[PDB]
């Protein structure tokens, strides 16, 4: 036990939001005054420390633009407490209504932001393994968090969003994990469509390994594609920091595309 457990009696668990063979996830109240998400565990399913291991890795990480671990407990019912993020993931947030509406800035904007959590998740020198739009969470004000900690690893599996030499070899790096970011790009700019439309796994990766490449999205600015192209390259030293990411994004208008005109989409 450590600083960060609580009672289980310091909670509540109301409305429910997600099941799996894991657990499920929860609205709660924290103490009679916090809004908190709680992640249970179905308690002979999971492992005690795979259901938390995920979660040592959630206490040496503390950024705004990843999600806050609040506390955890530890007998089953086993679980985990965070910041609620109020819009749920990404991925379901670039679908539903709102969707629609958002248009390059705001798309380049949260870019921006998960580049900067990453970008941290970078110099802290460590990988996260699984980056794609419905591992960020969202809250308002379009504010995008990084979460879904459960594979991220010190530096001592979904082909589509991971890097070939990663998926093929096991060599997971944070410059694999720009690869996903890059895969991400695309969602964003699509809405939320899956990569590789058309395309299965086995297809995927044999033809990335060819050397394709997903085009330029419909609409989308070929500068935009271009740093997608770069973070795709077959060589992963050779793919941009998050660092420059981060920036990159963040200046956007001004510095690369300061004559962008709004679309029927992006
Ligand atoms: C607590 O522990 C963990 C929780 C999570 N997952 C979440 C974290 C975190 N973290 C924070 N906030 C979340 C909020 C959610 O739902 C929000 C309501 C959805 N709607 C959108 C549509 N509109 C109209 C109604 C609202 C949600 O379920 C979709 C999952 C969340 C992960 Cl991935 C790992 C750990 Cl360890």
């Amino acid at each position: 036990k450590d600083a960060w457990e609580i009672p289980r009696e310091s909670l509540r668990l109301e409305v429910k939001l997600g099941q799996g063979c894991f657990g499920e996830v929860w609205m709660g109240t924290w103490n009679g005054t916090t809004r908190v998400a709680i992640k249970t565990l179905k308690p002979g399913t999971m492992s005690p420390e795979a259901f938390l291991q995920e979660a040592q890795v959630m206490k040496k990480l503390r950024h705004e633009k990843l999600v806050q671990l609040y506390a955890v407990v530890s007998e089953e019912p086993i679980y985990i407490v965070t910041e609620y993020m109020s819009k749920g993931s990404l991925l379901d947030f670039l679908k539903g209504e709102t969707g629609k509406y958002l248009r390059l800035p705001q798309l380049v904007d949260m870019a921006a932001q998960i580049a900067s959590g990453m970008a941290y998740v970078e110099r802290m020198n460590y990988v996260h393994r699984d980056l794609r739009a419905a591992n960020i969470l969202v809250g308002e004000n379009l504010v995008c968090k990084v979460t879904d900690f459960g594979l991220a690893r010190l530096i001592e599996f979904p082909i589509k969003w991971t890097a070939p030499e990663a998926a093929l070899y096991g060599r997971f790096t944070i410059k694999s994990d720009v690869w996903s970011f890059g895969i991400l790009l695309t969602e964003l700019t699509t809405k939320g469509r899956v990569p590789y439309p058309g395309m299965v796994n086995r297809e995927v990766l044999d033809q990335v390994e060819r050397g394709y490449r997903m085009p330029c999205p419909p609409e989308c600015p070929e500068s935009l594609h271009d740093l997608m192209c770069q973070c795709w390259r077959k060589e992963p030293e050779e793919r941009p920091t998050f660092e420059y990411l981060q920036a990159f994004l963040e200046d956007y208008f001004t510095s690369t595309e300061p004559q962008y005109q709004p679309g029927e989409n992006l």
